């Protein structure tokens, strides 16, 4: 292809390039209860956070590497011219042996003893901000006006492939903010369908008093026991969480 050159133009989109971004955020998911599920759900979230983060760091320094090719194709046109005259997964919590079923007010105390989701959503609002911060960031892989030929043509190449994978580092932002709204909802739902501490202590403390009322209370001690092991079931499976697994800059 018919080389065009503006040397000026390539030195300038190299500083383009490497401008820095905005940080991702720093909030720490805190479980939203004493469950070990919603413990797990919250570290996997963790080790997810911290990936993305190292992730980032990565793309960061190949947006210099970009922008040292520049300068130097930019040099490089400069000599002919005076011529002629350490990344991984992420790793996934282990979610077996977390118990189904538990005494009933242990189960209770469990799941009303924390924050019930207010960090998660907190961590899932900086992630989401994150997201559109990166889908605004990407002007700078734009293709050339005044740089053609294949040198030109190679750099956009390379600038595409950029863009791709902050948008893909966009929608892993959303998908693990989506990840702490979920366990955060799951989390309230469990309140609304598992009986309370103090309603468990109502029924128990009549029960141990009154004798001739045990065996017609029983029935509904049973239905307290039986919605807590099916809550405590659905939190188990609903909370583990895949690890999020950046794509490598
Ligand atoms: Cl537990």
């Amino acid at each position: 292809a018919m080389v065009t050159v503006d040397q000026q133009e390539i030195l300038n989109r190299a500083n383009e390039v490497e401008a820095p971004m905005a940080d991702p955020p720093t909030d720490v998911p805190i479980t939203p209860c004493e469950l070990t599920a919603a413990k797990n759900a919250a570290q996997q979230l963790v080790l997810s956070a911290d990936n993305m983060r190292e992730y980032l760091a990565a793309g960061a320094k190949e947006r210099q590497r970009l922008a040292t090719s520049l300068r130097n194709a930019a040099k490089a046109y400069g000599e002919v011219d005076e011529e002629a005259a350490e990344l991984t997964d992420t790793p996934r919590v282990a979610t077996a042996g977390e118990p189904n079923f538990m005494d009933l007010k242990e189960a209770a105390r469990k799941l009303e003893t924390g924050d019930q989701g207010a960090s998660l959503a907190h961590f899932a609002d900086g992630w989401n901000t994150f997201n559109l911060t990166l889908q605004g960031d990407v002007k700078r892989f734009r293709g050339f006006d005044n740089w053609e030929g294949d040198a030109a043509t190679a750099c956009e190449a390379s600038l595409d492939q950029q863009r791709q994978w902050i948008l893909h580092m966009a929608k892993l932002s959303a998908a693990m903010a989506k990840q702490a709204q979920y366990v955060a909802q799951l989390h309230v739902w469990a309140r609304r369908e598992h009986p309370t501490y103090e309603d468990i202590v109502g029924l128990e403390r009549l029960y141990a008093e009154n004798p001739s009322a045990r065996d017609q209370i029983l029935p509904v001690y049973a239905e307290y026991q039986q919605r807590s092991e099916k809550v405590l079931t659905e939190y188990n499976n609903k909370a583990a969480l895949e690890p999020v697994n950046p794509p490598k800059p």
